[PDB]
């Protein structure tokens, strides 16, 4: 199981030809399982879900899929509403794989894009899994922009390799984490031209006449699906006030928050992540 | 595994001589955990955990206590702050058991005992495990008494059959769990002169110059080991808000919600919770 | 300044003629000023603002307006989302006596239809006034229906004194505000078969396929005028919790709150909320 | 109404001389008010209240008092709980000016200062008013420290411009309001050998064994005089989310919140503050 032997291609069709890369692993497992990364710079699945990949595979057929804009799929210059767009992406390769309903694991950015999708095509996806979810988070008491957010637009204004580390270690409750070879790669993929093409999309993307389908916290109380949120009592990007929106109006809702965890739950506490993940999605 | 074949009875000396009645189960198994009841009227060890302890003994070796004022455990007419009394007696039968350090599992009333028995004694208690619990919880926004708590003092007021029945009915999401079977046996133990005894010698302990040490939720910082807090979204006795300052300032806490869940969690949701409590207390 | 000094009535156009009673005071004033009133069994604009309309009167042109169903306004036995329907007789009165641009001060139900009519007409509506607003607050921590909306719905399906009693005794933290005197107002013109039919109308259109309207949480962050939000600490109808999201999403929002207040804020603290709204509504 | 002419010092004994400076104005008033400044560097009771002193002189006696450690109070460079320590002090002048029970108008640290000289003594404090308080809140959502409180210490361990300028736009929602000459001038205050021994006096002070001290929300449910919090929306020092238990457990408490205000409330919003401040202190 490496990133070699995992990766597979993709081509699906968002106003044109679109190249998605994914990881696949665990071909022999009955229950479908897509797992959708955060949004960092540099950010990409098996980075991502590293500590978690491997485990989940035991139990299911996992499928890790590169978000447009990430890892090695297609970085257009231009696009509209992140999460609408990433989730059609996701749309174009389950058809193309022949997937029916499919649970939905995401983090971050990724939480919102699994979001965005389970309320655009209903039938699609079951069980939703969301870490510190984009999307469907309202910070009710931190004034926004949170510290992390400040701190990813500081370096898509300046992207130094400072800046990068600064934004790195509010990831994260134990900052030992953040090391000198994990801010060497993350810098290397994101300082890319083709990534810095990502960000300008992206940030040209926050202007769009569509932004209200980035408030997927107007919207939520429409899913009918258990929904297990998963957040870090520390998180500095999407704080624990942002789960409250989510856990009132989804009905079969579920949250589990760890103390001395911030937002990379998956890796600071991978195992009592994984566990709560593989239990949650009926046990493979 | 029943009543007759777990129940036990051990004396411990607190201000004199004090029987507690409890239940006794997996015997050949390595880590000990204690189960401590709720306090509603009529209730006891075995009517709360009754969708748990068979489960849980295959892995540990369970204590469920009779808290003193309930079950088949002393009913004195006087006592001091509830949770330092119940807490004492569970010293004393801790000690003659010749129990260590070990893990308690507490819902309300007797998740305050776990609380207040885990301050007073450090090295005595393990890993919390806690569902909807008094003392520790302080309610940030819903006014006091809460409507189950105006409910219970309603029937302590007039002990009725119509008055339980509304408090019990405001304990759970799912009101069908209420049974004219369940509210006669509450109310059969409940009216009971000895009950009564103790629901008066509960409610002048209230008038008390501890009134402090109930007010857990101002020393829990001082916790050391992880604590699981457990809660219903719907909880309408100890609400979701009062789950806050513990996760807070609790520095190793962890909480996890239910949605369509009320205050009986270890019944409504009893394998979810039997789980994640096998799972948080180290699998066995 | 009395009750018939001040009754005027109006004829609006809503599916069909629709007859508005309201009242007007301060005509010699420069600035004109909309209360609309909370929603009890019972409730109308007199009732609800007494202590309010005499001394507002002395900066605005007051105009407390009877929302259908209730005082002497048209009480029709079937209707849509009743905070659309009774802004729509609303937007109706506004180009019927020439109004521009008008601040709007609404108390509980009045609250919500105040929010919906600015959201609906927003160059009519200038800076709001809000005391425990129905509507745009979402409770996220009480569960619902909370317990003052239990004691409506309680009378609703049995109307009895003892029942309206109750209810108008979870409206208030200092219940001695609850006379015998005003329990027997109330009755009188809660119990005539004209207003019990409004109540019926109101609970069948909770059923509708315009739900969404209600769910002005989801709208508040497009209003642009300056919003004060006034909230009871022990509110058990609309609890404090319900504000937050308001708090958050309107970008000229102010919050104050009353400890040893209930729902009645107009009432039971008419003096600070007096002077509060005159000061927020400049002066006059 | 200048510095100069307001300009008073009185000694007091807290473990040896300790020198107090302080402002009074409006002595011909019937109303003593104590007014206890914010604690950035540089800061002093001038500064912090110059769009307020002149406006409440004209209803109340005013005694602006410089904190120990600030301005031209004498600065120690070892000393306890910074609170405690400067509720001594105060204590002290109280003593001095023969003052009998007083309100106390405190902003953030001096918040704290207010609050612990309430608990001290609880004779000499009335009513309160307290902007974004220290001490009292306690944040339940944001992450400690906050972004406003690591700005602080970012600049206690390298005392540059650029850092005291980060710290002061942190303060504010306007940034315009940190104006060159307002950087400047504080710069030269903060920066003379005597602050920065001040500053990191307060440093080692929380190492200190009387922490507890400084928990104060542990110990507010004791005050009996009505409290006003006001609290700007986009705090990002003490957030919003830190007022919950202050607002619960004091009795009499009252709050105000102002959108588009960040924690320097006095300036921000001087005039909605000045109003808010003399009517809630009885017009005087
Ligand atoms: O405004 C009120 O008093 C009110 C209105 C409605 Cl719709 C309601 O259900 C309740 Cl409990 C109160
Ligand atoms: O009052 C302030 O401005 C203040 C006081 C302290 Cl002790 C502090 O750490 C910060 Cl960030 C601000």
């Amino acid at each position: 199981l490496t990133f070699e032997s995992t990766s597979r291609f993709a081509e699906v069709d968002v106003d044109g030809p679109l190249k998605l890369h994914y990881h696949e692993a665990g071909v022999g497992n009955d229950q479908t399982v897509v797992l959708l990364h955060g949004g960092g710079p540099g950010a990409a699945s098996w980075t991502n879900f590293s500590r978690n990949i491997a485990v989940l595979a035991r139990h299911f057929h996992v499928l890790a899929v590169d978000q447009p804009g990430y890892g090695h799929s297609d970085k257009r210059a231009e696009h509209g509403q992140f999460n609408r767009y990433a989730a059609m992406a996701l749309k174009g390769l389950f058809d193309q794989l022949g997937l029916g309903r499919v649970p939905l694991v995401g983090n971050s950015l990724g939480g919102g894009t699994a979001v965005r999708f389970a309320l655009d095509y209903p039938a699609r996806a079951g069980r939703l899994v969301l870490m510190g979810p984009g999307g469907l988070s309202i910070n009710l008491f931190a004034p926004d922009p949170t510290e992390g957010v400040k701190r990813l637009s500081k370096f898509s204004v300046a992207p130094t390799r400072e800046n990068l580390e600064a934004f790195l270690r509010v990831m994260v409750y134990d900052k030992n984490l953040i090391t000198p070879e994990l801010v060497d790669q993350r810098f290397a993929l994101a300082s890319t031209p083709e990534s810095l093409t990502a960000t300008r999309a992206m940030g040209k993307s926050f202007a769009g006449a569509d932004f209200e389908a980035g408030m997927m916290w107007r919207e939520v109380y429409r899913l009918r699906q258990p929904v297990l949120l998963i957040w870090g009592r520390e998180d500095r990007v999407n704080p624990l006030d942002g789960a409250l929106v989510a856990l009132k109006t989804i009905p079969r809702a579920q949250l589990h928050v760890f103390g001395q965890c911030g937002h990379w739950v998956q890796v600071e506490k991978f195992d009592e992540f994984n566990k709560l993940t593989i239990e949650f999605l009926g046990g493979g």
